[PDB]
């Protein structure tokens, strides 16, 4: 309630730095090839596993309320380097702690914690610049597999598929991860415009075989409204049988008489027409079959909200597609022909819209997925043998994943944690304006030593042994922590996209050195 | 979120372990023909009484947490067993404990618990082949009462009257398994598509011996819509009597004038004539009418899309039946005529609908048995005096019909846990990457010997000396523990289905070997 | 007997682990130049202040029995180590609880820690050996200075008056130490044989200056009983008269007639004779008189078994002394002649007493400084404004007074930490039997590290890159903590002696290594 209590200084510092060094101790065992899982207890269910540091993270809420203040801290910078990258989640809980407790140590009375953040913030800048300069963009597709590997935690396989797949559909294209049943991973790959609805008769069937309706260079007539017996179908069909092409008919639903008039021309003059219902969602579907009109060139009929009727069509209102197959269940439409031009202002759209949206009503993917399909879309369809399996693999593919997209997008650079490390002679470099801003330059150089030493450290070995080889060692060479000796990073294919190693120590540092400025701390009382 | 409390390394690996050890320690006393039973209490009835592993797994939930994450596991387990085999639950419990147990003791701070889940995998899938490679089809019908008799403990009767059932509706027909009323077990075989609907009147019965409506060679008519219609029914009785066939009509309802129309021409010019309310109910019915339409061959009528009127009907679109037996509480029809290959059609339909996500899609398994072999399903009433007697009853049976299928479909292999044993050589030819594979393999290798050990152990005897003396002994011998000696295993009967023997180890080991990777446990706070 | 709760292996382990983790933990905060000191409550006075690992290490029980067990078992290597050498504890502390985690950690299910333990012990015996090889014995007496310094947390002030009392009473003579009243530290030397007793008489005052009687080449004449004489002294008398020499005579009182005889034989014909009581008290004085007696020549007079009466003296029966001094409070006897093989024999014999016996009855020890007093012996009077400092400081004082006697008996070796440092190769030439006893060598590997890095830990710096950078450095040179840069070792001061390097590590091995070997805990209930 209302009620409070307060707490002053260096006594509440302890406490909340009780609590991040709680929640960073649990994160912490993930990290690395020789890392480990943490079992999560579920309310309804049998509970999760996970190496995910930021899933950890999130769990992890605590009774005493000011280490509940550190912790909550420490999962936000977690759960904003997830979102802003997809990984390193882990190596920016390790950073965020490393901040909070050099910092806590450092402050004194003289002292000027918002000063030293600001410190903080110039030996950050400092080093990603040098990042920026360190990184080299992707160019051979091995690159893809090594960094999907590594981030997947020296799966291969993952790797593999993940590279095949972003091949055969591009390095910006779609690709998505869901359930399998089978007890094997599964790369499908859609081309097309796929949506989950069949002809409404059997009667359309053409092939015979599979039971399929198959057309090519075919029009697409697209009703927003139902198309019930009012004959503003039948031009629609002279003007088909005109031009002597196969048609495709996608509405709200095709019924009454006009469905009759459809499949007496069908099973007596063999009349080339499929009618399948819109995809169908209440408001969703307008926007399909918007998507799919601006696909196929031309207009939807019916309308809120303008409208164009049935009954006046002209051949550049219909819709004009290189080929189309329709089953019991399901409607592909292929190569359809219209403004790319429009088509790019359309995913455009979508994205921008996707990215602003606050709202798990995910169907928007579902439309990105269909328009942006005449490049492809691959489909993920993880194994294994339970469903914590699955979610544990699948969690670690959906990192992969964020990570090669973050590699090609921005670049790479070296693993291990490693180039982090190389970075601190670039803060040697620097010219500090007072004592405070040292102290945070300082922190921050001692930052930087630890995810390298604590992926050295969950394999059993003196990590800080291994971070003062390294660092007297040249710069292409590291420490294997899965072979358990030093090689030359890039060669063993041991890389970290530079995206995700700007946004884990941004997000750390920013959030932590806030939290170092900290001198009173206001809690509701129990 | 909720406040919670964390646990970290060995200690909340003892405390998982002890929960997993509890739950396999009750689950372990059923396992063998030696085995017993575990009484549950049920929270409104008299209690329940069972020998299946996987019952007794769901039925243990623990106060404390995390041997209660421990639990959750293991269930997991032996429902994911249950679940992808239905027999092999026990054994899948005491595997996952053995796997759980050898690996957390052979942990340490140098080990990588994922690498070593990496060798566990791959000591399994070398096991499995192994095992595909002992495999030997089932071909005798002796074999099938066989491995029905040792899947029901040992109840010859059982695996008698599951022989019969499977010989008379062939080994992929359709058996189910329900309570009698009588004391002793029944077979009841049923021909044709019954459902649980009765003639609108009695005044259309034929027999006054059973009062049934009886018919043969006659028409069907299929309505989706009521038929209180004034004379939309009656073209289709002239048709009828024109013919001079017997009409059933099957419909939403039939109750106006439509009604009077037929039991006054019943009564007064005898035509044969039947009327039946729909299956029902809702959107199921129209699945209903339109399987029983495919199988008598022909079409229904009223609104689907493309609308049959009843006004306009022709001989090619009602539906033509062997036979025909209706009462007041169901109805029976036998030898419909269609195109066999649209029914197989329709089949292959179903069951690949069904396959997601039956909770609860029990309806579709109610379609399947109506559809599959209109000349083919077998009902087994099992008896005995009490209910509890009948649900452990049943609970065998059950487990006896999904191993007799296993065994059909995959194959058989040695009884007791020999087949598991016989394994062993195969991983002795392994070739480990690293130390911690090879501590999986080893595992793996250990883990094989329990289930033999186990049924020895329930026994009364001294089930470690059984194991060393089958090993010792030749491919073809294993231990009787009910007869109490040494035996030819297959010439005496004690054989496994090959995908039980499989499905357990495969999900046992899969579970299991990825909570040996843990290191920090998170849990809510009481 | 008492109720009992007993725990098994990797919890008990944790718990145990706990309390030394807790306990090394405080202890460790002193260590080195920049270490801190710790406050400890005391029951009935004013806290205590320390910087003594061993003294806080004592201090602290745990309420936790387990921990406690812990916490006992590690102050029992302070405590042996404080002992047997009388500094280097705190290290002694950290090395202890290094060998115990890296010890827990490393067992697994296959290990066998008693082996490791032997191994360890072997890893052991190979660092101290080569520890012996650096050590260089002590020549220059500024290297006193510099141990005694570094000893004291380098106070300078406290090295140099140690270095000169030892210069004065020599390096296996006796220095002790207690409070002074003056605000600074004293150096008091005293040479003789001194006690507290004084002339019974006033009259026997020569000098006038000061108000002494001053001897010189005297007799002594050595009585256990009172002298209130049967004239049993004027043989006595007339025996020190004939050879001219002063007599002095000590007594458990000089009484009666007998002080008549010796002041008016002292007031007249001026007779040179002075009469002083036994030191005291009881069964005390009767040792103190035969140690006089020993260490003067002569013998004493007396019952004690073979009686010697004072009526029969020979003048070889009496006592032989260079000087002699006494006043109203105190009497010094100088230079007494007797068997020096009679009076290292005597010495050796009250070392080897009080060695044995513990009554904190310090008087054996009051003993030791009279009859050493013909080499001398130095008084310590430690100043400081208040009783707590006063104590830290003699703490400390006394620390580098048996760092110097440890230096001076065995060696001095490099400083910091790095002695121990540089033995790590001496163990990679070594050739394990087993797995077990490599992951000992490997354990002590580690752990010699350890001092350096807490060294600088304290100091604020980063530990373990400073131990690296050592290790890349050449021998003779190390980490100077207080001056925050790398120097030569030995020039800049920063020694150990090889003693308690040397005893620290083979105590907190020796039980550490032990302590790793427990699977059952077995504890009281509260
Ligand atoms: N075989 C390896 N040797 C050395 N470093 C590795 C190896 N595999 C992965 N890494 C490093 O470990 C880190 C992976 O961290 P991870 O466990 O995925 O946590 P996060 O979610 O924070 O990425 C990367 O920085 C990578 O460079
Ligand atoms: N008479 C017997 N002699 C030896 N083994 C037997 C005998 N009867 C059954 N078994 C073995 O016991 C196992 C049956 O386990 P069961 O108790 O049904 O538990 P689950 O639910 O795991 O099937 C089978 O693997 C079978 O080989
Ligand atoms: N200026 C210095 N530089 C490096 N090491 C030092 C310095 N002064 C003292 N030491 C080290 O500190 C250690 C003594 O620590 P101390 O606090 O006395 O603990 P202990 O009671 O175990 O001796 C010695 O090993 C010595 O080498
Ligand atoms: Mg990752
Ligand atoms: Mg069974
Ligand atoms: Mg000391």
């Amino acid at each position: 309630g209302s009620a409070k209590d307060v707490k002053f200084g260096a006594d509440a510092r302890a406490l909340m730095l009780q609590g991040v060094d709680l929640l960073a101790d649990a994160v912490a065992v993930t990290m690395g090839p020789k890392g480990r899982t943490v079992i999560i207890e579920q309310s309804w269910g049998s509970p999760k596993v996970t190496k995910d540091g930021v899933t950890v993270a999130k769990s992890i809420d605590l009774k005493d309320k000011y280490k509940n203040i550190g912790a909550k801290l420490v999962q936000d910078v977690a759960n904003n380097t997830n979102e802003e990258a997809g990984d390193g989640t882990t190596t920016a809980t390790v950073l965020a702690r490393s901040i909070a407790k050099e910092g806590f140590e450092k402050i004194s009375k003289g002292a000027n914690p918002v000063e030293i953040r600001r410190g903080v913030m110039l030996a950050v800048d400092a080093v990603i610049a040098e990042l920026k300069k360190q990184s080299k963009p992707v160019t051979t597709p091995e690159e893809i597999a090594q960094v999907a590997t590594i981030s997947a935690n020296g799966d291969k396989e993952i790797g593999n598929i993940i590279s095949d797949a972003m091949k055969k559909v591009g390095r910006k294209g779609v690709i998505t991860v869901k359930d399998g049943k089978t007890l094997n991973d599964e790369l499908e790959i859609i081309e097309g415009m796929k949506f989950d609805r069949g002809y409404i008769s059997p009667y359309f069937i053409n092939t015979s075989k599979g039971q399929k309706c198959e057309f090519q260079d075919a029009y697409v007539l697209l009703s927003e409204k139902k198309i019930s017996s009012i004959q503003s179908i039948v031009p629609a069909l002279e003007i088909a049988n005109a031009h002597r092409k196969p048609l495709v008919i996608i509405a709200e639903d095709v019924d009454g008489e006009a469905l009759s008039t459809l499949v007496l021309n069908r099973l007596k003059v063999g009349l080339q027409v499929v009618a399948v219902k819109a995809p169908g969602f209440g408001d969703n579907r307008k926007n399909q079959l918007k998507d799919m009109a601006i696909a196929t060139g031309g207009a939807v009929f019916g309308e809120e909200g303008l409208t164009l009727n049935l009954e006046d069509v002209q051949p550049h209102d219909l819709g004009k597609v290189g080929k189309v197959i329709v089953t019991k269940d399901d409607a592909m439409l292929l190569k359809g022909k219209g403004d790319k031009a429009q088509i790019e202002k359309r995913i455009q759209e979508i994205i921008e819209q996707l990215d602003v949206t606050t709202s798990e009503y995910e169907k928007e993917k579902l439309n990105e997925r269909l328009a942006k399909l005449s490049d492809g879309v691959a489909v993920l369809k993880v194994g294994g043998t339970s469903d914590v399996e699955v979610n544990e693999k699948k969690d670690r593919v959906t990192d992969a994943l964020n990570a090669t997209r973050a590699a090609v997008e921005e670049g790479i650079v070296l693993g291990g944690g490693c180039a982090l490390l190389r970075c601190i002679p670039a803060l040697d470099s620097l010219t500090p304006a007072n004592e405070d801003q040292k102290i945070g330059i300082e922190i921050i150089k001692r930052t930087l030593k630890i995810p390298a030493m604590t992926i050295a450290k969950n394999a059993g070995v003196e990590g800080s042994l291994i971070v003062e080889k390294i660092m007297q060692s040249s710069s292409e060479v590291g420490y294997d922590a899965m072979a358990g000796d030093f090689v030359n990073m890039v060669e063993k294919g041991i890389i970290d996209p530079t995206k995700v190693v700007r946004t884990a120590l941004l997000d750390a540092a920013g959030v932590a050195s806030l939290l170092t400025t900290a001198e009173v701390v206001v809690t509701e009382i129990p």
